[PDB]
């Protein structure tokens, strides 16, 4: 029912007055991203990173034929909600027939698993993990750059997503769905047997990227070797922390090695105070860039069951929203694709370093490009405020399309990334659905690792964050709009 260009059909206050109505429109159009040759390959059930859309028409043109376990995790998390019978996930997957959404998720995940297993057979050296892959043909291949290279961070995200999906499928008591869950449990369980050998160097050091001698050789072939790429380790509180937990619970590490994981991580967990103009001080967890993307872990594991953690991450959103108000930015910041050059149709590059410099490890930042998915952590705390920010960016010229929100816009409104990706779109969807931490905590409790998670993560956070300021500072609403400088809405979405 909703118009493609629904964002400017609402006022800001109307979004706050009824977030659910607005979200219902959001989910409908976000759902249109979920099509063959747009966001995934229906032949092998594998994600594509996304696709370019035509500068003028806003229709799919040039797909990204590659993806990674990180995008897989967004797709899988959605399917976890869909198979559990979530009405919102159904709005996304199957709006004209909600009752079919579980079956669609089940079918694709069946097809997907087959593809994962063919990849494992052909490339056993990955030990059941996924590199960046080409998904445009029936069988997966590593992208050229990712031959014999496997990232811990991305796989950590996928593994907890699959963990959630398994629980969701089994919660249905549908024997078909339970059988599917058990096959996925086998896939997931295999990674437990290889994780430490592939990614754990020792003394609490976990490879960010592991270099494989030869991906064609089995994990324990007499010639096979694994080594960390350089001295980049998963040692910080951002997305890589999901993989830390994988090693801890399932990797077969000693108690001394588990202690070493958290000890080596401790110096990267830091309390800092945001304070600009009359906003703050607000005590936050120091970010890498304080890109929204860095908070991803809270959607996969029940971090927010711990009050000190919930309070620290709530503070993040006080800082994030109000920072944009005080610096007069009509959106918020996250790692994102740069604008499209209209003459070529090509994205001009990728902007990793977009966040909030004053509360970041990396202070050298590009802040000319804003993105709707920057709201996903705000959405977890306050759907209304999250969606108000989302709306403010989506009303920018060309920032809605027939597949939902557009990747990104310049904050001065002189350029747009004419692109769709899972990262810029379905991150937000998964935040709207409340993450999968609920499903995960159920399975964690059943497998008696929940109490360990809570004890450990409360200890680590409570040791650093002792004297919170700014907890009285309300979330801020957008005060500036994206300038209209002559860009024209897509002809299929105006
Ligand atoms: C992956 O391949 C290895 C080695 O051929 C095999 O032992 C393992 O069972 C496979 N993984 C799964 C989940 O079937
Ligand atoms: C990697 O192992 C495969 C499988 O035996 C072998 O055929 C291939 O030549 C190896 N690659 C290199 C560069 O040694
Ligand atoms: C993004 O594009 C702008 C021009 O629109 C350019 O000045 C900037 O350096 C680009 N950044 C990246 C990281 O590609």
């Amino acid at each position: 029912e909703p118009s493609c260009r629904f964002a400017h059909q609402y006022t800001q206050e109307q979004v706050l007055q009824n977030p659910s109505k607005f979200i219902n429109d959001v989910l409908f159009w976000e759902g249109k991203f979920h099509q063959n040759n747009i966001s995934y390959n229906s032949g092998n059930g594998m994600s594509y990173d996304g696709t370019n859309i035509d500068w003028v028409t806003g229709e799919g043109t040039v797909k990204h034929p590659f993806s990674a376990a990180s995008k897989e995790s967004l797709q899988v998390m959605l399917y976890a909600h869909a198979i559990a019978g979530s009405a919102d996930a159904a709005r996304f997957l199957s709006p004209n027939n909600p009752s079919a959404a579980p079956g669609i998720a089940a079918s694709i995940m069946d097809t997907k698993l087959q593809t994962y297993l063919r990849f494992n057979e052909t490339y056993p050296g990955f030990g059941g993990f996924l590199p960046w892959f080409t998904s445009s043909s029936q069988d997966l291949t590593p992208t050229w750059d990712w031959n014999n290279r496997v990232p811990g961070l991305d796989n950590g995200e996928l593994l907890w997503a699959v963990y959630a999906f398994i629980q969701a499928a089994e919660n249905t008591s549908n024997k078909s769905f339970i059988d599917l869950a058990k096959k996925w449990q086998t896939w997931m369980d295999y990674t437990k047997t290889t994780a430490a050998h592939i990614f754990y160097q020792g003394e609490g050091k976990v490879c960010a990227v592991t270099d494989i001698k030869n991906q064609s050789l089995p994990v324990y072939h007499p010639e096979q070797t694994y080594a960390c790429e350089g001295t980049s380790y998963l040692n910080d509180p951002y997305e890589g922390e999901l993989f830390t937990w994988w090693l801890q619970f399932f990797g077969g590490l000693s108690d001394a090695d588990i202690e070493a994981l958290w000890e080596y991580k401790r110096p990267q967990l830091v309390s800092v105070d945001y304070h600009i103009g009359n906003v703050g001080p607000i005590t936050v967890q120091k970010g890498y860039w304080f890109s929204s993307h860095e908070t991803w872990k809270v959607l996969e594991m029940p971090y927010y069951d711990i009050d000190i953690i919930r309070r620290v991450f709530q503070n993040a959103e006080r800082a994030r929203t109000c920072n944009s108000v005080v610096t007069q930015v009509p959106g918020m910041f996250a790692s994102i694709n740069n604008v499209t050059d209209p003459a070529t149709g090509d994205v001009v590059g990728y902007i990793s370093n977009a966040g909030i410099p004053s509360i970041a490890n990396q202070t050298i930042q590009e802040l000319d490009v804003i993105t709707p998915y920057s709201v996903f952590p705000t959405v977890l705390f306050d759907k209304g405020v999250g969606m108000a920010w989302w709306r403010n960016m989506a009303i920018g010229k060309k920032m809605q399309n027939i597949y939902g929100s557009t990747e990104s816009t310049r904050r001065d409104g002189t350029g747009v990334s004419a692109l769709l990706t899972w990262d810029s779109k379905v991150s937000t969807v998964n935040a709207i659905l409340g993450g999968v931490s609920g499903l995960v905590s159920q399975k964690m409790k059943a497998e008696n690792i929940y109490n360990t998670f809570v004890e450990r993560i409360e200890a680590e956070y409570s040791r650093v964050f002792k004297n919170l300021k700014g907890e009285h500072v309300p979330f801020c609403l957008p005060q500036e709009t994206v300038p209209d400088t002559g860009l024209v809405d897509f002809t299929t979405c105006n």
